[PDB]
């Protein structure tokens, strides 16, 4: 770490607090989060999980019994460039364009068999020339609180969830991007939860076949009935609501593939726009 010089503080979750720093050899400017041998091994592994909208994990460094990633810097996250945004919404051309680019970098994620777990606008990444990426893949997994992109399945205290928990998760920025206000900004694990169930309709097993014998699924949970979307996410057109619709289907099993996301008729005219971006 005496290589490296800490410029500011960018970030605080789970693992650790995140530092833009300088690399006083190269003098690079990097991304340095500060956090077991099998987590040795899948972080090491992440180190060759390398794809243009997923922030490059440039070194993992295991000095004096600490554990320090060094990532690629990126100018901004999603939630400051919304925040920026929210008087005037980001056009929907951009919007399009950053949906695109998540479900290629979640396709190649997933088809490495590696999962976010935990995708939310802070751990997006942009930069000037349109890109966006996603950081943090794989840690969750590898070293064994938000909850507003949570996936249902979660909430319901499945174990053994799978690769649709980021299609939820990406669904629900989605939505958040297009009209400017969190889907399900629930405050508690029940308020998710029945937040969720009040607009997409409380579960049952014709929509979502062994729902009723989840961990924590109770019978005494209220009945909500499900809403229209077109009522959740105007003024999004039919392509951008059916979409929506896919990555928020209760059954896992159900929730579109990222693959089959990136053949949907609402990516037929898809561009790379340029951001504005105040940095
Ligand atoms: C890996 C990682 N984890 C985080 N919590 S931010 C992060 C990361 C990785 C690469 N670039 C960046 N840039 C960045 C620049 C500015 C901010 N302002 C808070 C807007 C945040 C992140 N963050």
């Amino acid at each position: 770490m005496e290589n490296f010089q800490k410029v500011e503080k960018i970030g605080e979750g789970t693992y650790g607090v995140v530092y833009k720093a300088r690399n006083k050899l190269t003098g690079e400017v990097v991304a340095l989060k500060k956090i077991p041998s099998t987590a040795i091994r899948e972080i090491s592994l992440l180190k060759e999980l390398n794809h243009p909208n997923i922030v490059k994990l440039l070194d993992v460094i295991h000095t004096e019994n600490k554990l320090y990633l060094v990532f690629e810097f990126l100018h901004q996250d999603l939630k400051k460039f919304m925040d920026a945004s929210a008087l005037t919404g980001i056009p929907l051309p951009l919007i399009k364009s950053y949906l695109f680019q998540l479900l290629q970098g979640l396709a190649f994620c997933h088809s490495h068999r590696v999962l976010h777990r935990d995708l939310k606008p802070q751990n997006l990444l942009i930069n000037t020339e349109g890109a966006i990426k996603l950081a943090d893949f794989g840690l969750a997994r590898a070293f064994g609180v938000t909850l507003w992109y949570r996936a249902p399945e979660i909430l319901l205290g499945c174990k053994y969830y799978s690769t649709a928990v980021d299609i939820w998760s990406l669904g629900c920025i989605f939505a958040e991007m297009v009209t400017r206000r969190a889907l399900f900004p629930g405050d508690s694990e029940i308020d998710q939860l029945f937040r969720i169930f009040r607009t997409l309709g409380t579960p049952d097993e014709v929509v979502w076949p062994g729902v009723t014998s989840m961990p924590d699924y109770k019978p005494s949970f209220p009945k909500w009935a499900r809403q229209d979307f077109s009522k959740v996410v105007p003024p999004l057109d039919e392509d951008g609501r059916s979409l929506l619709s896919q990555m928020l289907h209760y059954d896992p099993n159900k929730r579109i593939s990222a693959k089959a996301a990136l053949a949907h008729p609402f990516f037929q005219d898809v561009t790379k726009p340029v951001p504005h971006l105040r940095l």
